[PDB]
C-alpha cells in the first residue's frame, strides 16, 4: 500500500504546515500537524474543555462506529516551544492520503494550553518521531507510520515541504519525478527516539564550506533551523545590521536586507536553503526589525533541521531494520 497527501502553510510565512486526516466511520476529517520530533497522534475533540477550543475542528468519538475507548490510557505532552496537551485515548481508523491504519491510537485533549487554543488552523498533531517517544501510559503506542509500515511496499515516507506553497508527504514509496539529481542517505541514530543524523558542515552565501560534523534532529514540526552558536553568528556577520535580540527572543535583522544562502552538508552533498527561505517578517506588524529563520540552539540542548532546512530539500525518512534519512535537491 502507500498513500499520498498534500501538506498546507498555515500562513504566509509557512509557520506550519497541515495535513488532512481522515479519522473514524464515517470520516471526520481534521487537519493535523505532521511532526517528526514527536510520536503522539492527538486531536482537538469532544472532550477537549470548551473554553480551549477556537474554530479547530474536533473529533468526535461518539459519532465513530470504529471508535474504541482504550480504557485507562492517558497522554501528556511537552513541546521544545514550552506548549502542551493532555488527555485519554481512543483507538480508531486513521486514513492520510488513501492509506488506512486500524487501530491506531487517537490521543483525545482533554487539555490544551494556550498557543494550541489561538491556533485555529491546526486540529492536532500527527508525530513521526519513532513509537519510544509516545507518551501514551500505562502501554505506549504506536504511530501512525510504525502501525503502516508492514502493509507499504517501501517502509518509508516523504516530505516535500513547500516554500510558500503546498507540498507533499508520501507513505511507502519514493517519487523519484519530485527532486532533482540523487538523494543522499546518512545514518540515523534513534537512541534519543528521533531521526537524528549529522550534517557534514555548512557555508554562508557564496563562502567556503566549513567541515564539521553537526549532530541534529531532521524535525518537520519546527519552524525554524536551530544550529550552534558559532554557525548562527556566522550567517547572521552577513547580514548588515543583523543582531541578537534578547527582548525579541533571537537573531532579528533589518527587513530591507537581502539574506545569503545557507548551505548544510549531507555526507558529500549539499542542500543550498536560499536566503529568503531565511526570512520571517517583521518581528510585529509594521516593523522594519524581521526575524530570523536560523537561529541559535544554545539552552535547546539539540540542534534541529526543522522546516527552514527541510522545505529546500526532498527528504527521506528510511524506516527500514537500519533506518536512514536521505536528502535531494529539487
Ligand atoms: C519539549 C518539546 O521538545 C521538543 C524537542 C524536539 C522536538 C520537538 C517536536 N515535537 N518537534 C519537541
Ligand atoms: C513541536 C511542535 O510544536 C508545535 C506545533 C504546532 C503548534 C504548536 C503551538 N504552540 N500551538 C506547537
Ligand atoms: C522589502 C521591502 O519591504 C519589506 C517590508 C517588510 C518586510 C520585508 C521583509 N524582508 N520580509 C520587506
Amino acid at each position: 500500500s502507500t498513500g499520498s497527501a498534500t501538506t498546507t502553510p498555515i500562513d504566509s510565512l509557512d509557520d506550519a504546515y497541515i495535513t488532512p486526516v481522515q479519522i473514524g466511520t464515517p470520516a471526520q476529517t481534521l487537519n493535523l500537524d505532521f511532526d517528526t520530533g514527536s510520536s503522539d497522534l492527538w486531536v482537538f475533540s469532544s472532550e477537549t474543555t470548551a473554553s480551549e477550543v477556537d474554530g479547530q475542528t474536533i473529533y468526535t468519538p461518539s459519532k465513530s462506529t470504529t471508535a474504541k475507548l482504550l480504557s485507562g490510557a492517558t497522554w501528556s505532552i511537552s513541546y521544545g516551544d514550552g506548549s502542551s496537551s493532555s488527555g485519554d485515548v481512543y483507538t480508531d481508523t486513521v486514513s492520510v492520503g488513501g492509506l488506512t491504519v486500524t487501530g491506531q491510537a487517537v490521543e483525545s485533549a482533554k487539555k490544551v494550553s494556550s498557543s494550541f487554543t489561538e491556533d485555529s488552523t491546526i486540529d492536532g498533531l500527527l508525530g513521526l518521531a519513532f513509537s519510544t517517544l509516545n507518551t501514551v501510559s500505562p502501554t505506549q503506542q504506536k504511530t501512525f507510520f510504525d502501525n503502516a509500515k508492514a502493509s507499504l511496499d517501501s517502509p518509508v515516507f516523504t516530505a516535500d515541504l513547500g516554500y510558500h506553497a503546498p507540498g507533499t508527504y508520501n507513505f511507502g514509496f519514493i517519487d523519484t519525478t519530485a527532486y532533482t539529481g540523487s538523494i543522499t542517505y546518512t545514518a540515523v541514530s534513534t537512541k534519543q527516539g528521533f531521526w537524528e543524523w549529522t550534517s557534514t558542515g555548512y557555508a554562508v552565501g557564496s563562502g567556503t564550506f566549513k567541515s564539521t560534523s553537526i549532530d541534529g534532529i531532521a524535525d518537520t514540526g519546527t519552524t525554524l533551523l536551530y544550529l550552534p552558536a558559532t554557525v548562527v553568528s556566522a550567517y547572521w556577520a552577513q547580514v548588515s545590521g543583523a543582531k541578537s535580540s534578547s527582548s525579541v527572543g533571537g537573531y532579528v535583522f533589518p527587513c530591507s536586507a537581502t539574506l545569503p544562502s545557507f548551505t548544510f552538508g549531507v555526507g558529500s552533498a549539499r542542500i543550498v536553503i536560499p536566503g529568503d527561505y531565511i526570512d520571517f517578517g517583521p518581528i510585529s506588524t509594521g516593523s522594519s526589525s524581521c526575524f530570523g529563520g536560523i537561529q541559535s540552539s544554545a539552552g535547546i540542548g539539540i540542534n534541529i533541521f526543522g522546516d527552514v532546512a527541510l522545505k529546500a530539500a526532498f527528504v527521506v525518512f528510511n524506516g527500514a531494520t537500519t533506518p536512514t534519512l536521505g536528502f535531494a535537491s529539487k
